[PDB]
């Protein structure tokens, strides 16, 4: 199934004009952990902010605009992008906002990252049901010498 | 010789332990870049933080309590830090807080960032008396998509 993974400071701000406002090692861990050996899918600005491409993943970027990398692999559309992953079980969306918003409604379940970070939000996270979700894990962990944020790793599956 | 090297953030404010609130590469390049194939001295709190002996450089731990590793070089002494690096042209004492203000007496160099990253903390880089030192390089950046915030790189010979 498609799941997607997100890290979202306060308000579901998931992005800045610029770059967000902390280090967070740990869920740039929680990240791979989750993403490792799936098929990611991303828009051109997370491609374009990731800079290179994610190793033991295969790298789809979605974009209606044409493709500048000989090693990831394009596309065009939604429905695409999903027969680029394959045969696979799990899809993991990597963002941003409208990445999210598309492939919500066909999302099954969460990988939320929560960070006790009031930002100015550019971007936000589409607006997940509180009860079309049920949390199966939750981890809470204070700012420790790499990290500079509080932050609850959490994953949900639809209900 | 003795020159410090620090990221600042309004009104001198340093990191005391956990990890600081942005997200700056460029500054580890510039740090990476200046104090490469160099002794560097930092404290315990860093050490943590850093999480690993830096790579290339001869790491000194200035601490009274027992060296708990077998790869880095623990002293317990201000001239006893020194001797660790031998007769080198440049070394660099990387911080922090404390391990500032016992070392800025004898440097006559420091390699600043000043950072718009509006922290509260408690620990402050010393006061350094513009009569004191002349700054020689000075460049600005903008903060970007990799590069949380803006900030200044600056160079100030002790006169
Ligand atoms: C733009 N970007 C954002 C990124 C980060 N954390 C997230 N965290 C969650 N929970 N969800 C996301 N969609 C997400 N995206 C990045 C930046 C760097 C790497 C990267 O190199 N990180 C690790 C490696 C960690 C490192 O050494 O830098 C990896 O291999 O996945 C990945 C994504
Ligand atoms: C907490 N810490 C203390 C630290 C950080 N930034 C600073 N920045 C400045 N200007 N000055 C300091 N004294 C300073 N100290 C760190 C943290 C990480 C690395 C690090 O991972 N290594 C760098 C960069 C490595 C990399 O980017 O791959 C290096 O010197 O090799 C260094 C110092
Ligand atoms: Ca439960
Ligand atoms: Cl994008
Ligand atoms: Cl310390």
């Amino acid at each position: 199934m498609i799941s997607l993974i997100a890290a979202l400071a306060v308000d579901r701000v998931i992005g800045m004009e610029n770059a967000m406002p902390w280090n967070l090692p740990a869920d740039l861990a929680w990240f791979k952990r989750n993403t490792l050996n799936k098929p990611v899918i991303m828009g051109r600005h997370t491609w374009e902010s990731i800079g290179r491409p994610l190793p033991g993943r295969k790298n789809i970027i979605l974009s209606s605009q044409p493709g500048t990398d000989d090693r990831v692999t394009w596309v065009k559309s939604v429905d695409e992008a999903i027969a680029a992953c394959g045969d696979v079980p799990e899809i993991m969306v990597i963002g941003g906002g409208r990445v999210y918003e598309q492939f919500l409604p066909k999302a099954q379940k969460l990988y939320l990252t929560h960070i006790d970070a009031e930002v100015e939000g550019d971007t936000h996270f589409p607006d997940y049901e509180p009860d079309d979700w049920e949390s199966v894990f939750s981890e809470f962990h204070d700012a420790d010498a790499q990290n500079s944020h509080s932050y609850c790793f959490e994953i949900l599956e639809r209900r």
